[PDB]
């Protein structure tokens, strides 16, 4: 097992667009390697989420992983998800308020999202899935994926 | 072994400076997987060199393997090398030109001015320390993926 190095905010891996996942990584052993040591340091640094060019990975993986931990006591339990090439296709037009930090920005603030969102993925098995989130499952997608797309919570803000 | 896909001129993961493996990485799984992939990619695209950021992973990783191929048919043969942090540590003040290529440029290749000879130290997948002298085509293999390292392609070289 392994704990990676988190790029931090002022880092230029920070800014980049990921590049999706290639079907020759899918069911790779690489793959499932990558994905391992993401959730392990997403879990060494108290996260509820982490995203691939947080570990200086430039590519379209993300862990969505809510639970109650010292960062966020409140947070709700669900199972941890896995996204490769993550797509939100709906965004609902209701918004929602919450409290947010960031393993590359360790500062939190208020920011705006949308309460429901509808997002497209494939598992790590190559699987293509549809799914709904809402409330803090749906921040935590909304957050990881503006990370994908060079984007930090703090540029979320005003 | 998986083959991994390959950025291009034009995309910014080529601009940036790779950050150091750190020491828990150093003999972990991931490292050799990172490791085997690379090296899967590098002789399935017929290279004699690969970086990390080439393949999309912003940290300090190489491997120098020059061999006769396709691409380059009168390349000297060496056993492949794979560098984690590397550190060049003196460059000869001899120069040699050569035709040099690049998985991340397409159908271009240009005549580069490389030092001869270059004292290189890193450290293995294992984490050992090691410091090795290269010359002539291996040589211009290790500096080329230096640069790589250091948010440089060989286009930003030429005359
Ligand atoms: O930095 C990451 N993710 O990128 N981790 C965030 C995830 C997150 C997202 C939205 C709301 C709360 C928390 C964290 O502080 O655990
Ligand atoms: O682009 C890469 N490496 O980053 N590979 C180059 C390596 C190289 C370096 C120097 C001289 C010739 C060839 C290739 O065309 O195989
Ligand atoms: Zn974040
Ligand atoms: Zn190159």
């Amino acid at each position: 097992s392994v704990v990676l190095p988190v790029a931090k905010r002022g880092e230029d891996i920070l800014k980049l667009i990921a590049a999706p996942v290639s079907a020759n990584e899918l069911n790779s052993n690489w793959l499932y390697q990558l994905a391992d040591a993401m959730h392990a340091t997403m879990l060494e640094r108290n996260g509820v989420g982490i995203a691939a060019p947080q570990v200086y990975i430039s590519k379209r993986v993300i862990i969505v992983a809510s639970r109650p931990n010292p960062r966020y006591p409140d947070a709700p339990e669900m199972n941890a998800v896995v996204m490769v090439n993550p797509e939100i296709l709906e965004f609902s037009s209701e918004m929602c308020l919450g409290e947010e930090g960031c393993l590359s920005v360790p500062e939190r603030g208020q920011v705006e999202r949308a309460e429901m969102v509808k997002v497209k993925y494939l598992t790590l098995q190559g699987e293509m899935v549809e799914t709904v989130f809402q409330g803090f499952p749906a921040r935590i997608v909304q957050h990881e994926v503006d990370h994908l797309n060079g984007i930090l919570f703090v540029e979320r803000i005003s």
